[PDB]
């Protein structure tokens, strides 16, 4: 388990690259449409917001990025080794913005607020706060 | 000045804007470097995706002259109230302390937000205040 474990990825749409982070214990995500310095910033933003102790990615691309290695060193983040749902909502909302950016962040909003349990139970937004909260 | 109640307002350095959302109860803050209500409407919708944002307070009229902002607030259920019931100072201080450690301004900004939100012997952090507030409720 843990409060500050996260997973990292890139997904793609419109020829644009959607940087996406998940909280693994909650499923809470934060995305951006964005290279190596955007992601550092991303990570830096994330890290001042949540406890971020460890970030897993699937490829080797991040182990090789100067700005990211320095972001993680400043913020105290270990990098370690080891979407299709998001894209559905962007669909339902894509016409509702001229910008793919705006569409990525409505679906984040929907993903995070809707009920995990579908009807009862918490949403991902509530959980990452509960988990964390439970911790202290 | 309590539940999902944030203050929003601007500050400037090195010829730029920094939007600054302040969660009134915790002292928690987010920030973004921006070209001045298109870009302002992206920061509220992400926020509202991170947290519970019901009322946004501004102490000027700019926010209301922007349909993109107004569009974002209606989508999210954010109440745009007028009237904000010196953080920028503190933060600009910290930015002040750290600017040389990164290249673009937006990095040191995010570094300043990090320090403001995680640093309290003291007792609790702005970042810990907001998580608890939101838990209880
Ligand atoms: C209903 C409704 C509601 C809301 C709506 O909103 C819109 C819209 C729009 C719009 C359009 C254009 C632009 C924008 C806008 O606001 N852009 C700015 C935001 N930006 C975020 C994303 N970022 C970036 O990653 C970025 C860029 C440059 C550099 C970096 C970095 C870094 C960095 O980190 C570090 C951390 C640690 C260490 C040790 C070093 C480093 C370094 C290295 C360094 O030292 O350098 C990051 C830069 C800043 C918004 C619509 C319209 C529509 O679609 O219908 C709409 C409709």
């Amino acid at each position: 388990s843990s409060p500050g474990i996260w997973q990292l990825d890139c997904t793609h749409l419109e020829g644009k690259v959607i940087l996406v982070a998940v909280h693994v214990a909650s499923g809470y995500i934060e995305a951006e449409v964005i290279t190596g310095q955007e992601t550092a910033y991303f990570l830096l933003k994330l890290a001042g917001r949540w406890p971020v102790k460890t970030v897993h990615t699937d490829n080797g691309s991040n182990f090789t990025s100067t700005t990211v290695k320095a972001a993680c060193e400043w913020a105290g983040i270990k990098q370690e080794f080891g979407n299709k749902e998001l894209k559905k909502i962007i669909g339902q909302v894509r016409d509702q913005a001229e910008h793919l950016k705006t569409a990525v962040q409505m679906a984040v909003f929907i993903h995070n607020k809707k009920r995990k349990g579908g009807i009862g139970g918490y949403s991902a937004g509530e959980r990452i706060v509960d988990i964390i909260a439970t911790d202290i």
